[PDB]
């Protein structure tokens, strides 16, 4: 069931009451710490990943081992992958969660304007401009879990194998709701490369982190200074 | 046309009369100074590339600038799938172009054995259990070649319309040559990723240098310090 | 001088029963949910920084936004300089503040193997071969603190002053400790390049999170996989 | 001996002449063709590097295969240190062995500025300010080449121990020598700390390729596949 994925895909994806409540502040939690805000988006984020890969089919089947390898090797990819997708809907942007969200300055500020320019156009732009439905995108980030590469995989042959099932329905699915687009396909499973620099370079520059700054640091660490000696 | 880019192949491949000339040696010229040494055969391998990217359909049709954009985006990449491929023939290492034959443990020569795994698991393993061809190989590389997303491009548009006539024939190739594996056009695809992080991995180890230049200063401290 | 930057060093870190709650049992909270649980651990590791940095004579005078600077500049190698030193005392893996023995092959199969194997050969063999002592650690420390090469400093040269007071009492205390060694003073000093690539090294690998963030992930990755659907 | 190390800076010390060709032009080795220029030195450097390191007292009395292990351990650390010491005549620039004047400018432009200014603000500056000698340069780099730490030798402890007599000479010198400052012997060791961490950045961020600039890439390039 291609669908399991696009299910799995839709039932997990962010409603309209985090995109509204948190753009004007209607949400609890209180900025006031912003210490616990990364860190409780954080759970639930790996929460919601979670319940997405269970859901795909014969993921669950897998060993217990592999099924931790792949979500450690994919997590990153799995989430860039989906707020890009999320970032169709921003005008030149990405969303998180409040009115829309971080514009290139805040990346640039944040000494990350080149990263967050690869994203909107290996990205972002890309999946607006050929319109990647919601099915098409949870079949690529299945593809993107059932990654056969990962180190340690008891049987990678069996990931890999799950990999084919999935995009051998992905090109069904687009043979069959844009025939006029015989190259959509390939065209989809060639986003892979970027997403994979992409994802590397946003762990190795911790992108999202830096997008945040140095103030709530600087006012955490401030804080402890101030403790009672 | 997916013959044109086989051709291009073959011609900028060595003649066995410089494999020969290194897994076998034969170089007429006995290596002297290190760092010079290390530069011709750096210069030598790049323009090998150059004359294989002319070699590709409309690659010279593209604007002068941007030709030199998609080289400096991909050179890392087509370097490494080239002899990622050749290196099918051996059992435990990666053929160099200029014949010499790297192994692991030696390679690894305790600093890059990580990323060496990887084209051994990743690339080169994944080729030969697949069994692709020079003609898919081709076409993976001149897939690289025009990227669409290299950075100050002039006419992405034209680049990524040049890819996909590239792989709409490897597409075509792949289902005439192959009937019986209809995953394998996906499966060719699906090494890129691969290929990309690869890339990025051997940059930041000079995979590269090491790979032509601990020979030749190795050799040169040898006589220096005798 | 000395014997106050000692007893920082023996102030925050130990009571036979610190070393105990993990390794064993006698411990609490109970590890269940991931982020937040990590996060609140490198919470008090990180306090525990501060309270020893506010313990060196001197720091406590410098401008507020001075030492906030000193400290996002060196927590990673003061750390790694404290467990670094724990250690001396086995011959395989780290002994954390929880007195908690992380084996050699933990960090390999982490990924972090030859960043360890670093730690194992360039600080712990060399601090047990020559065994430095307590006083020597703290010294060597709170140079590393008074860094007068970190970046925005208001005035670098009283950071400087504090560094050369300190280890001209660390040079007094060697040689009036240690008269039968006249070299051990230069041989505490060259161990602080190994901490500086080191320290490098440990944070592109995320070295730090591994270490507290690794089998939290497991256990919850472990639990939720196999949990009703 | 260091005199015979400093004698091994000395037999190198970059001439005059080396300077005046460079330092406007009345070189050969006609400046059209790239490649050829900035590998005919790294060749050169190699060789002053592999020479004085032979003069250094002990160092070819270890094993052959200790000996490489140690150059390529810290080559770069060796060179950095050097072009340092040199710049120190110059502001906000780094001079190379041939006169060859590298302005910040031109490393904030090629996106290694950053690094290019640790270089001034650790190493330079305070080798200026402290008015670092030759002979205590050459110490520093005895010590670095000793590196006892470097993986793969034979004898650790034999390459420590040779570490232990250059900087013992080395305090020695600062004592007699700047008997009025006490401190000096650690400030000159220091600085060993942010030539690790330099080096190791100057690594990462290809900082000597970053510098040739990307223009001599595209020339070449463009020549490649413009030819006649
Ligand atoms: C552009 C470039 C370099 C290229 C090296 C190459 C291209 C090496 C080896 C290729 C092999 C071994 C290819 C094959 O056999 O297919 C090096 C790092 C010297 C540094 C200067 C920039
Ligand atoms: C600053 C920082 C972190 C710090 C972790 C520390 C400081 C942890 C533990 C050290 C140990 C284990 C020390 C010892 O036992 O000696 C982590 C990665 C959570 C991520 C957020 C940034």
């Amino acid at each position: 069931p291609v669908e399991r994925i696009l299910e799995a895909e839709l039932a997990v994806e962010p409603k309209t009451e985090t995109y509204v409540e948190a753009n004007m502040g209607l949400n609890p939690s209180s900025p006031n710490d912003p210490v616990t805000n990364i860190c409780q988006a954080a759970d639930k984020q790996l929460f919601t990943l979670v319940e997405w890969a269970k859901r795909i089919p014969h993921f669950s089947e897998l060993p217990l081992d592999d099924q931790v390898i792949l979500l450690r090797a994919g997590w990153n990819e799995l989430l860039i992958a989906s707020f890009s997708h999320r970032s169709i809907a921003v005008k030149d942007g990405i969303l998180l969660a409040t009115g829309l969200h971080v514009h290139r300055n805040s990346a640039h500020s944040a000494g990350v304007g080149a990263i967050f320019d690869r994203v909107l156009t290996e990205l972002v732009s890309k999946m607006r401009d050929m319109q990647m439905d919601k099915t098409e995108l949870g079949c690529l980030r299945a593809i993107v879990l059932f990654n056969p590469d990962s180190k340690g995989l008891s049987n990678p042959a069996e990931v890999e194998a799950l990999r084919e099932k999935v995009y051998a329905s992905l090109e069904a699915y687009c043979k069959h709701k844009y025939p006029e687009q015989p190259g959509r396909f390939a065209k989809l499973l060639l986003r892979l490369p970027a997403l994979r620099s992409i994802g590397l370079k946003c762990l190795e520059h911790l992108f999202f982190f830096k997008l945040i700054g140095d103030t709530p640091i600087d006012t955490f660490l401030m804080e402890m200074l101030e403790a009672p000696h």
